[PDB]
């Protein structure tokens, strides 16, 4: 979607408030020591690199319009729409391992800091405002955002495997949402899922992301169909060639 500058003010302010509320008084890994990143963290970091490249390419071609829209698609459509939801199973679980907490919070704050730096040429005052409040926790120093270094993409942090995993998680989550809307099921009700025609990558992606899926898609259970199992009558969606079944039995 095209994103207006003024709408992005609101989006950035609210994102920053969420990040601050979820990092104040907590360890953001500002010490520079090891954290534990999941493929969700690696995905958003990889997307950030690609965005740095495209914004810079467009600025180099004097296309402020295209540079802003590439940035805004990252901030609005990836970071806000998805990453800020996908971190919730860690941020809101008191028993999340401390290294995962550190990795999640570091990632949240470093990506925000970089997004602010990239947006400064378009929206200097709001970005400066927020930056001054988060720079300490992001591990950045300097008096003003305008004279900070321009970000340079690190090809070593591009991670196509993580990206493919999170695109699968998105498609599964959207497929379940779409079934809820169609069957007028509350977004709150826990439901059972069956997966039909699941490849080995599907299985690996499920094993890796099961706890997140259960929490965020509000699932009672999720399992692959047993070899030679008949599948009960259900609403369906597709994630590639895999089909996602919600048995009607329940609702």
């Amino acid at each position: 979607a095209h994103h207006h500058h003024h709408h992005m003010c609101n989006k950035i302010w609210n994102a920053a408030n969420f990040v601050i509320e979820n990092t104040d008084g907590q360890d953001t890994g500002v010490n520079g020591e090891p954290v534990e990143l999941s493929s969700v963290d690696r995905w958003i970091i990889s997307q950030l690199q690609r965005t740095e490249q495209e914004v810079t390419r467009q600025l180099d071609a004097f296309r402020f319009d295209l540079a802003a829209q590439a940035l805004y698609e990252f901030i609005w459509d990836e970071y806000c729409a998805w990453y800020l939801e996908l971190v919730k199973p860690v941020l809101w679980d008191e028993n999340a391992p401390i290294e995962r907490q550190r990795g999640t919070r570091r990632t949240l704050i470093r990506v925000l800091e970089t997004a602010l730096r990239l947006a400064h040429p378009f929206m200097p005052f709001i970005t400066e405002e927020i930056w001054q409040r988060i720079k300490g926790q992001a591990g950045k120093e300097g008096p003003t955002l305008m004279l900070q270094p321009w970000p340079v993409a690190d090809e070593g942090r591009i991670d196509a495997a993580a990206e493919g995993d999170i695109e699968w998680v998105k498609a599964l989550m959207l497929g379940v949402r779409q079934i809820r809307g169609e069957m007028n099921i509350s977004m709150a009700k826990r439901i059972d899922i069956i997966l039909k025609n699941a490849s080995p990558s599907d299985h690996r992606r499920l094993a890796d992301n099961e706890p997140l899926l259960m929490k965020l898609a509000k699932l009672e259970s999720i399992r692959v169909l047993e070899a030679g199992e008949e599948a009960p009558m259900s609403a369906t969606a597709l994630v590639g060639d895999m089909e996602v079944l919600v048995p009607m039995a329940g609702l």
